[PDB]
């Protein structure tokens, strides 16, 4: 269905209202079921005429006029449903057509700490809102960990590049409105060892399998077992597996050790039954009355030993076969080999990108706590450079670029914000709002000596969680050359690296459809420490490897090199959000939660990927975390009409 679909495309249920819709209608949650049947249709009518359209403004008018004929009387319904929508940005979002225009008088203002698509979207909102909204953002630029590299006809994404499905995404509607082209990611991805030598298709799907049954072993730990604290200490996804590798070569000593036994056993036996038989024959050698009662009772006494002989001849060759058996068919000698080993680490590398951490830093309990959440449909990239969607959101906006926070000030009758010019540190402003919305990045709240001061220090119950919450590291090294040199029909290959401690090290790289840049990724202990490698030298690494998949001949000089160090970035002090051994979903929820003074009303506001605990770490994480942060501020200042 339509109706259905658009319930599902903007992550609600269709046939039930969320709890968030129970507290803004607590009459029709509690009123006959009949009615709430009515909302639900309104609300998925809605949602649907937006989405179908989301290039124009979705009034309210509109809506009403769309609806068909027992709905288009349900004025009052129709205009609180399209309230609520619009305020929480589910509707009427991104960029679109106004039918509308703002009023020239603006009513609060608001400073947007950060220009990132978390600051972007909450401006938008807050501004179509009638709101006066400034954005201070201390890069020369806009999109913040959106960052596109763009130089001649190269064009490759430093930050995000991934759209991790649409089924339920809001990109989807934004890459709509900006007429942003996504292609699919091709799963094949061939595996070379450190020594150019490919993975066979045999050994990549055992290792593989491997992979997924030692992480389903955790998570059965985990969460059926309660396996979550050891030596008062959280418990880390990468010590669990090391402890189910453990088990697992256990498993394979002791059946080798059984086989062992068995093949001992029947050496035994035989060795035994060989001695008996020696003495046997021994004894048919040292038995060489009428004469001819003497011949008969020498044949029946011989005959009765060879008769016994040959009972022993026939355990003897039943022996001698179980024993060739069991040579023949011993257990595995090992759990992995050294090469198999090295496969494991790959994906436990691969692991470790998609986190951007490293295994033993990761929540074994709570690392994956946003699973229940992810978007249906194939992984895609973004055509000409993810930069499009911050650079579309800007317009309309007002940005001071070059502009650092350095101290925030809140107080029970307004707000000010101190920045200084980063292009001469000598002069500083002071902005004045009735309101903040800090969209600082998790490292950057993080920093010690801190970056940006808050008066009236964060509140405790903060700054733990700030301290709790990981900030993870991920890196790429762009290679621009002339010509395809690999396969067009992969998007993806790995190289293997040497060490368990460096397998992170260059363990991707990656093409979009026709052409000639790859992406090599550095990932989990080799992303911090690659950083202080320059970019000839790492570029240099990557070529060696490149050499010794395709031949030391086809690799040319790369034309263009740009090389992220996302933890050396003083905006942004690492790559984003993990789920930290010691912390948990609940630390997002605290990231969330606005400051007020000190009944005095709240100032203070956060928005950003490390505040949204069912979508963290992702662009959409952001846009979400903006569009809710403006619907809290907007429902603060201007009423929750
Ligand atoms: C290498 C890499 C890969 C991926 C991703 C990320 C990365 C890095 N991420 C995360 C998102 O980029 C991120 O969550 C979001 O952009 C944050 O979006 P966000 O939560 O809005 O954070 P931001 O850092 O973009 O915005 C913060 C802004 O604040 C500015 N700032 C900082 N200090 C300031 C100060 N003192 N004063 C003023 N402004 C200041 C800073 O420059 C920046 O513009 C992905 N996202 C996704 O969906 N698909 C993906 O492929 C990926 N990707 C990998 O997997
Ligand atoms: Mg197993
Ligand atoms: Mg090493």
């Amino acid at each position: 269905s339509g109706v259905e679909g658009a319930a599902f495309q903007s992550r609600l249920p269709h046939d039930r209202m969320t709890s968030q819709e129970a507290a803004c209608f607590p009459d029709i949650i509690s009123g006959p079921q009949q009615t709430q049947k009515v909302f639900l249709f309104i609300r998925n009518r809605t949602l649907q005429l937006w989405l179908d359209n989301p290039k124009i403004q979705l009034t309210f008018e509109a809506t009403l006029q769309q609806l068909e004929a027992p709905y288009n009387s349900d004025t009052v319904l129709v205009h609180r449903v399209h309230s609520y929508l619009e305020r929480h940005g589910l509707i009427n979002f991104g960029i679109y057509k106004r039918i509308k225009p703002l009023p020239t008088k603006k009513t609060g203002k608001v400073i947007i700490i950060g220009s990132g698509v978390s600051g972007l979207a909450a401006a938008r909102q807050l501004q179509s809102f009638g709101m006066d909204v400034t954005l201070l953002e201390a890069r020369d630029r806009v999109g913040g960990r959106v960052a596109t590299f763009r130089k001649g006809n190269y064009v490759a994404d430093l930050g995000a590049m991934v759209v991790t499905g649409l089924g339920g995404n809001p990109m989807a509607v934004v890459s709509k409105q900006v007429n942003m082209e996504l292609a699919k990611i091709k799963q094949k991805c061939p595996l070379y060892e450190a020594n150019g030598q490919a993975v066979p298709k045999e050994k990549d799907e055992m290792v593989e399998q491997e992979f997924n049954r030692l992480l389903e072993a955790t998570s059965y730990l985990s969460h059926q077992l309660d396996f979550n604290v050891l030596n008062n200490k959280p418990v880390s996804l990468g010590q669990a597996l090391e402890v189910v590798i453990q088990l697992q070569e256990k498993h394979v000593k002791d059946e080798q050790i059984e086989h062992w036994k068995k093949i001992v056993k029947t050496q035994e036996e035989l060795k035994e039954l060989l001695n008996k038989m020696v003495n046997l024959k021994e004894k048919i050698k040292e038995l060489h009355i009428t004469a001819e009662f003497l011949v008969k009772s020498k044949h029946r006494d011989l005959t009765a030993l060879c008769k016994e002989y040959d009972e022993l001849a026939e355990t003897q060759g039943k022996l001698e076969e179980k024993l060739q058996e069991l040579e023949a068919n011993p257990p595995s000698d090992v759990y992995l080999s050294s090469r198999d080993r090295q496969i494991l680490d790959w994906h436990f590398a691969n692991l470790e990108f998609a986190n951007a951490t490293p295994l033993s830093t990761l929540s074994l309990k709570h690392w994956d706590q946003d699973d229940d959440f992810e978007f249906t449909g194939s992984h895609l990239t973004v055509r000409n450079g993810y930069s499009c969607v911050p650079v579309a959101l800007a317009e309309g906006l007002d940005i001071k670029l070059n502009t650092a926070v350095r101290q925030v000030r809140y107080t029970a009758s307004g707000c000010e914000v101190i920045a200084v010019n980063t292009r001469s540190t000598s002069q500083t402003f002071i902005y004045k709002c009735d309101a903040v919305l800090c969209t600082l990045p998790l490292g950057v709240l993080k920093q010690q000596p801190p970056a940006v001061q808050f008066v009236p220090p964060l509140p405790e119950w903060k700054t733990s969680a700030v301290q709790r919450m990981g900030f993870g590291n991920l890196n790429k090294v762009v290679l621009c050359f002339d010509r395809v040199f690999w396969d067009p029909s992969v998007n993806l290959f790995g190289h293997v690296g040497s060490t368990t401690a460096s397998r992170g090290e260059l363990f991707l790289f990656w093409n979009l459809y026709k052409a000639p840049i790859l992406l090599a990724l550095v990932a989990g202990e080799a992303a911090g420490i690659m950083e202080n490698i320059s970019d000839d030298v790492i570029v240099g690494r990557c070529l060696a490897i490149l050499k010794g998949i395709f031949g030391s001949s086809a690799v040319p000089q790369p034309k263009e090199t740009v090389v992220s160090r996302w933890r050396a970035d003083p905006w942004a002090r690492g790559s984003y959000s993990y789920v930290a051994a010691g912390s948990s979903g609940n630390d997002y929820d605290l990231m969330a939660q606005p400051i007020t003074p000190g009944q005095p009303i709240p100032r203070l506001f956060f928005a950003g990927e490390h505040t949204i605990r069912n979508y963290p770490a992702t662009v959409h994480g952001a846009l979400l975390s903006g569009l809710r942060e403006a619907g809290r501020i907007a429902d603060q200042f201007l009423g929750a009409m």
